This record gives structure tokens, sequence and C-alpha cells, in this order.
């Protein structure tokens, strides 16, 4: 099946954390592909990502970048659907300056914006935007929600142990 | 006018009014249906809940949420809804919104924000637009046109700068 | 029978709020300690801060890191005292812990402590049960005094440290 | 008669710390005011900290901005629970505040409030008070649920509001 | 100081006219060195083909230097850096909120591989003696300009000291 | 790739000899583009005589950039684009503490009259390639190898997407 | 009497907020300098002051200085003296900027910094200093210390007043 | 060796020892007689307190205090001395230190403290012998002299990076 979702980042050294954006797409078996496309080293083909997003299928992107972190910025420029963009972390200022460089959009072009690193929770709202009129995916969404508290309670219950 | 919503714009106080009246704005510009409500984490849990819980099947598709200072509205909502929610973080009297900002955005793996810039509800508004579009070819193309009328005022702004600045080099 | 109740969003939180469940003790406050998310288990978060009282807790001592959303939420659902622990994660040193945690708009106060310092809840707990209970106020004098006689012998013990090094 | 002390490092604090004598005076908790400078008067302020028990105060509330020292002393001084309150000055909108007050090491607690947050510093003194005291803890109630009435009318009215500009 | 009808040497450029009152100083410093340069919005965010069609068309058509002033989440500079072989100055325009910080990380924090110039937040006017500094360090001449006027601030100084003393 | 025994065109200064382990990549930078380079410490603190003679006298040999890092406090920068007409180049290094939000601030920061280029913190390289930008503005041969290395930038990046697709 | 502080700045546009300096030190009966010296305007005239300050008969400079504030550390890079370094709030960031500036410097040359736009406390720094060593001025600041303490009280008169 | 010491350096915890070593170092290196303590503000305000108000009298010209985290130590000795008070910064588990300096630099006016970098202690060494120089002229020339000598390193590293450059280019 053609990918609902793209998931791109400007370097291959961004995966370990944006590989967390395509588990949680698959979680909920939603068609992605992930990409390297540079917004400072190939303009070009981040423009034609971008434009051409819609027509292949595309539905949301998803773009981590770190730094002056710009992709999914212009990706937001160039194509009329909803971008999120991951905040990477460099080696310096814990990504501070990435969340500024990302979120800070003057009007007129959005980017939904997800915590340092949180290429996971990424995953998770491009779902959240496919389900939200999709009842059936939305029910999926539901259930994941409810076996996320069962979680918690194993945690609890691993530190009654430790407190022990 | 007496429709019913696809989006609600909330906020934790009615005091966020003059920033979070930007996302009315921008939906009502898309013709998309939407609410306004004071709706409080910190003064009414409960009501906050049963709001977030109601939401999908009232018919709401995105939830915008607007708070300031530890701002906890947009994630509590986020929570208890499986909608997308979008949150605005509302700059208060110290800080700038910088709290806002990082109370909003820095959800742990779980539960998802989106989140726009400071004071951004305009942006939050287009942002539901969006999301409202992505599967939906003719709000989409609204979208673009929307896109292009911006870079048209543009090109007329850069007209309008050069002859400004000829006119003092003159 | 616990008078204070020690939660957090993760267990993973547990290598911090261990240190607020060890200064209650050292103080034989019965508490509790609990796994409790703000955001994965609203409905449990809920139900812990609405029953606190009726289950006779006085205090809750909640941490949580990031987007820290516990322990106002707590704060917002029980008429208790609630001390927030901003707990440090992966990036920001734990500063998106603390604002999120103390930067509480008029009307639901929390009482925050250091980045970290669990420790320094379940002190603070301990004088909130203190300021009127005698027995107990005299024990976090005795606790003061013996902080400063540690001072006095870690003091002196750095000038012989000091000494032996001119010498 | 005072059962919490509000004190403040200057009197050009009182437009911030105000808001913590009215809190305590909606809930009709008797309280003193009082300009005691750690870095000005630190023997006034030993001495007020000191003295404190021994004068019946159950929490203090001080206030004071910049290198803010005062809330910290204070706890240093006293086994009753201080509340911190971090008031902004010219430059830096209190963030030197907040981290002068917040950041105790282990050992002396201070439970800190948000930023000019005096208001809730005296309703985080009355939730300290009430925990125990059953008609306390009833008004502590009572005034949550108000505070929720309120939301309730405003959320209203905006909805009427909104509909006014609609129509 | 530079006549009309000119070939530009330096752009000077923002993201929106609300720039402008910024940016101008740059354009005036520019001015004061006789330096020929054009004025232009150019919008990363709102006009992202025209944004690439002018950076790369830039040195083409003579231009030595690009000036660029944007705020908030900042990408014009590092934008048009990716897309010239031109030196790209940046500046941080201060928005509503953040007194420009966000402005500043977003310019300067560039990854290896495209660099941007990166001054002062709101220091246009410094955007444009820098933009001065760097047509001069090849052109004795110019170079020259640039030592007096190095000079001269100096003299201003004694006049201000003039001036505390009365004040004292 | 640049042979020894040239007259340099571009200084790269800091201010101890700990920064060389960043520093170093400003002039490999340098020498990829075959532009001769000198390297050096000066010290805005410990040796402010040094450091003043050394900007002064810059031009004059035949600089025509001075890239400069220091941290913490970081002055050299500033104090040398003080001095010089040259443009100069600004990398704060990071230190022990606060990741070079220190040196950032000291360096990009100057007020209204000396302009300093800052790169981003530990951007070495960077600014290499800024002072390779800044001998190109006016030379088209340089500028077209430019050009050609940021085209290559694209080929590298089509190497790193097939590493991501067999990564996924 | 030769002046036995300096007090410097930048512009004639710190004077707003270096002046309590100079106040400082005539409320100790200090004799003092004041010089608008710019480390990035007047470097040489910067150089001058900071290595004839000792000859002249100068004790201990306070400079002030805002954004990139190098005129501290310059003038400690010049004099044996102690150099008390004013962190002068400008435009933006609120002299953060300016306080990271004088006060992280390295391993090497100390500057004394004060609170940003603590020119009083510069001053009262100054005669501190100049006390060290002085019995009869030391004495003279813990008379002022306790006529501190005396306006403190004042003012809580002036708070019990307003909380009625 | 057993000489009454001009200068203390002081700190809030013994952990806090491995920074404020450098001072007692520096102080050393120019044959100052220096004591160090353990002096906590928080734990002990009362001998805190005590330290402070007996210093001039014993003889010490300059007390070095350092602390982190709410850095409280140096601001509450300058409130009890009339001695010129330097303030480190030590930098703690989070923040970097940044915590450290606000609380220590950021004293209200009425009280200064002499504040240095993050984790500057060897430089609160120097600064307290600068402060000792001032009115002493062979003190003074001996800081000369240590400054010229700092000087003389810059130069030869210098040679030896421009040889190291060479050889790399060769």
């Amino acid at each position: 099946e053609r990918p609902r979702v793209g998931v791109i980042m400007g370097s291959d050294s961004d995966w370990p954390v944006m590989a967390d954006a395509a588990a949680a797409l698959a979680e909920f078996d939603i068609p992605a592909e992930v990409r390297v496309v540079s917004a400072h080293r190939t303009p070009e083909a981040m423009f034609s990502y971008a434009r051409g997003a819609a027509a292949r299928g595309l539905e949301v992107i998803i773009a981590g970048a770190g730094g002056a972190a710009h992709l999914p910025g212009m990706v937001a420029a160039a194509t009329p659907l909803p971008v999120i963009g991951v905040p990477v972390p460099l080696g310096r200022l814990d990504g501070l300056d990435s969340l500024l460089s990302i979120v800070q959009m003057p009007a007129g072009v959005p980017v939904a914006t997800v915590s340092i690193g949180g290429a996971g929770n990424a995953g998770l709202l491009a779902v959240r935007m496919l389900g939200a009129a999709n009842p059936q995916l939305r029910a999926r969404i539901v259930a994941f929600q409810d076996r996320l508290a069962d979680v918690v309670a194993a945690k609890d219950a691993e530190l009654q142990r430790l407190a022990g």
C-alpha cells in the first residue's frame, strides 16, 4: 500500500531518534516511508518532496531536524499538508535551539511541534490526525490508550516491590 | 451560526480570549464551524475531563487548547481523548511564555500535543485547517489557494519596499 | 495507615523519588508509594487525588518530568497540600519540569522543591506535619541540630586535611 | 495571635506580597506582616526565624527577589514550613528569584510557589493548616467548588459573547 | 550617499515589511560607504519558490553579499545561504516574545556545511558594516575608508566623555 | 591541499591551544579550498598587547579574513574586530559549563559600530567555509568552486538516504 | 585629592546606571573619577587607561558595559588592580548577555562581577576593597551597615500601615 | 604552615572542596596565608554568622565563599562582615551552575558580592590577590610579573601551534 505518512530527517544520524516515529506508525499499521531529506544540503529535493507529497497520497509529514532546524518549517511552507516537527537535540544546548527553531513559526505557516527527541509522539500524533474523522482508527487509538494504562499498573507493581 | 462545531477552541481562563480569538478567526476564514469555551484543567478538572471525553462523540475532530504559565490544559485534554490536540502557549506576565511553551511541548512518550508558537493561536487555527484538509481534496485546494494569496501579498510588499528604498535613495 | 503519599509518573522516576520515601522513614512517618500517571492514567490519577483525604492522607508528594502535570493536577483535585518534585529527564536538566510544576496560576498552589529534590520534599512534608505536633516538631529541631553537628565535624576534618596537605 | 507570618525584604515587595495577606484573610487566618531583610538585617531575620515557633506561628511565607535568600535563611533557622515567593525585579522576570529560592540543596527545604505567586502562597499555607483541621479543610473544598463555579459562569459568558459576535 | 540607478552589490532582504524599521539600518550603513544596495521582501515561509529564485540568481547578477533579516523561527538567512555561494549575513529580528533569542538560535546554529554570518539581535547596522568589511577585504581603497571610519568612532567617544564630566 | 610556504590569506586564531581540537576544522576547510592560512594562539585576556598588534598588522600583511575562536567570556573576536578593518568571524568555543551559550552571547551581541560575523557554537568548519565564501564574493573562479561544493553536498545525502532505507 | 577609584563605561548612555557607583563612593568620601572609555571604539584609550591606572594612584576600577560586554575583562587584562564589572542591561536579553560576557572569565584573569545594573553595589564593593586593611574605613562600613538596618525598620513601619 | 590566615576560603559543603581547592592553590602561589573551612549558610546559620562577624578581628582581609544550587553562603557572609566577599558559583548536578551564578551575583542594592565565573575558584584566589595588592607595591609587582609570565606562555604556545600547523601543511 502507498505511504500515508512520510518520516523525514536531515541526516541518517537522526535515525536513532526518528526511528521511534516509524515504530509508532507501524504499531497502528499505517503505511509510511522514511527519507533523508536535508533543507540545507538538498533544498531542491526538499522542495520537491514537500510539493509532491499530497499527490503521492501522503496525508501527514513528520520531519526531524536539529540546531537551526529549518526542515519542518520549509516543508510546511511548500505543502498544504499538516507537518509535525521533531526537534532533534544536537551536541550543545540539549535541543533548545532545535525547539525554538521549529516551534516559533510566525503567523501564516504552522508547524505541529512535539517534545525534544519526541519522535515516538510525533508518530502517535500523526495517527491521531489520521483518526480524527476515521471512527475505526479512532477506536484503535482508544484501545491503545486503555492498554497504556495497563502498562502503568505493571510499573506500579514493580515500584511496590522496589520500595520493599 | 448555530452550526454543530467541528473544532473546539478552549482556554484555561477567559483572560486568554484576546489571544485565542485568532484561532476562531482562522477557522472562520475556512468556514470551519468551531466553538469557544473556557475549560480549566486546574480549577475544573472534572469538567475538563468531561469535555475531552465527550468531544469525539459530539463531532469534534480537533481541539485547540490555550493556557499559560504551568500550562496543563492541552496535555490533560490530550490524555482524555483520541483526537489530535493543538496546544497554544499563552504568554503571561513573566517569562514571555517560555514556561507556557515548555509545559505544553515537552510531553513524555505516550501522549502527544501538537504545539505551536507562543501566542500563535492563528497558526493553531490554520493547523487545524490543514488537519481537516489532509484527506479532503476540496478543503485542501482552499488551503493551497490561501497559500498562493499569502505569496502574492509578499510580492506586492516586495515591490512596495523596493519603491520605498528607491525613493529614499533618490 | 499512610499519612503521606509519594507518587510519580513512571517507575523510572524512582531513583529520584526514593529519597522522599527515605526522608519520611527517617521520621517514622507512614507512607505509601505509587506509580500514577497524569497523562497515561488520568482516571486513576483523579481517583487517587479525590480519595486521598478520605483515605487519611495529609500530604501528597508528586514527582514528574518534562511537561510535568502530575503535581498540579493532583493539587487541583484535593484540598491537601501537594509537594511537587521536578524530575530531570534526558534534556533540559529539569528546567522544563521545574517551570511546569512551579508556575501554577492563581487558585491552585503546588509547593515546589528543587530539581531532583525528593529528599527535601520528604523533609518538607515532615515540617508540615510537625508545625502543630509538639513531639514531631522537637524531632525536626533535633534533626536540624544534627545537621549542624555534621557540618562542624566536616569543617574540622577539612581543616585537618588541608593541614596534612601543607605539612 | 498570628498563625502565619508574611515577610519580605522590602516594602517595595508589597504590591506582590499583599496577595498572600489577602488569601489568608479570606480564610480568616490571623497573620502578621513584616519587612525583614536577610541581607540588610541578618540579625533581625535570624531572630524572627528562631522565635517564630515560640511565638505560635505555624507557617512562614517569605518573599524576595534577585539573589533571593530570605526564604532559605528563614527555613534554615526554624522547624516550621517556609513558603518562598519569588519576587520578580527589574531584570530577568524573577528567574533569578525562582532559582535562588527553589534550588535548596539537601537538608533544608523551601516550598516554592510561582513567580509573583503570593496569592497561591497564602492558599498553600491554608492547605497546610487545613490538612488535619476538619472545619478548615471543608472551607478549602468549598473554596475549590466556588472556583469551579466561576469557571462554569465564565465559560457560559464566553459562549454568549462569541454568539453575539457571530450574530 | 549612493546615487540612484547603480547595479546593486549587496542585497538587504527580510521576511516581512514589518522588519523594515530594523533592517533600514543595514541599508543606511551601506549608503554611508557608497555601496549600492537593493532592498527586498523575501519570505522563506510564505514564498519559498521566490526565495530560492532570489538566492540562486544573486551572484549572476553581481551581488556579492546578502544581508537577511528574520524573526522567530528565522529560516530566511539559512535557506538563502543553502542556495547561494555568496556570504550571507543573518540579522536576528526580535519579535513580541523572547527578545530575539529564538531568532538568534534559529540563525546562528547552522549545522556543518552551510554557514551564516550572524550578527547581534536587531543589529542591522552592524550587518551593513560587516558587509562593507567583506567588500573591503581585498579592496585597499575601501579598506582605508573603513580604518578612517574606525578612527573617527574614537573622536565621538571623546565628546561623550566630555558630556559625562558635565553630568558627574 | 594548500602547499607549504604560501603567504597566508586567512588567519585562524584562538585564545588558548586547548581550543585547537575545535578550531582545527576551520583550518581544514580552508585547506580544502586551497586557501593559505596561518594558525595562531592570540589571547585577548593574557596577551592584550600582542592581540592588538596582530589585529592592526593583519591587513598590511595581506590577510583578508580573521577567524577567531574563544570560549566563556569570549572577547577575542570582538577585540580583534575593534582593531582591524578586516571581517572577523567569531567561533564560540563551548567550555565546561553552559554549552557555549556564554561564548555565543559574548561574541554575537556586539553593540553598534564593530561587527563580528558569528557562527554556531563549535562551528569552526563553518567558519572556514564562510571565510571561503567571503573570498569568493568577487572571485568568480573561487565562487564556482563553492557552487560545486554545494552541489556535491547533495550527492552525500543520497548515500545517507540509501543507508536509511537499509536501516528502516 | 587624586582619585583612588575609577568609574568607567563605554557610553555616556550608561550613566543613568553607573551614576550609582559614583554616588556610593561619594557617600564614603572616596576620591573618584568617571570616564567614558570604550573597549570597542577606543581600544587604545582603554589600554592606556588600564595600564596607567596604578601609577596614577587608582586602587580599583569599576567598569560598566552591555551586550558583548568586554570592557571590564579587557581592563583587567591590562592592569594588576582589581576590576569590578557592572553588567549594563541593553534593549534585549535584560543584561543576561552582559552578565555572561563579564563574569565567565577563563582561568588567569579575574573580574569581580556585580548584579545586572548593580552600579551602586559596585561602589560599595570598591569601598569594602579599600577597607579590607584600613581599620578606620572598615569602621565606617560597619556604621553604614548599622544605618542600613535602621532604614529597614522604617520600611517595616510603612508596611504595617499599608497592611491596614 | 601554622601562619595566621589573611584570606578565608570557605564553602557550603566538603563536596565543594575539589573546586574550591584551586582558590587555596592560587593564594599559595602568592605566599598569602589562607584557611579553608566548611561553613554552611543552610545547615549552620548561627556558625556561619559567627564566622563572618569574627573574620576581620581575626585578621582576615578577604573571604572567598563557594556554594552551589540556591547558593546563599557568599551573600549571607557579606551581610555580616564589612570585608569584601568573593563568591564562587559551584556547579551542581543540574543546570551547570546557572542557578549558583544567579543566586550569588544578583544581590540587590545594599550588600555586594564580587562574583567570579562558574567553577572559577582559581580566579577567586587571583582576585583576592589583586585586592591585597591594590595598595601594596611589592605584591602588586608580583602580580605584574605573574601576568607577564602568562603572556610569555601564550607566546610559546603560539609558536608551537604554528609549528604544528606548518607540519600538517607539510
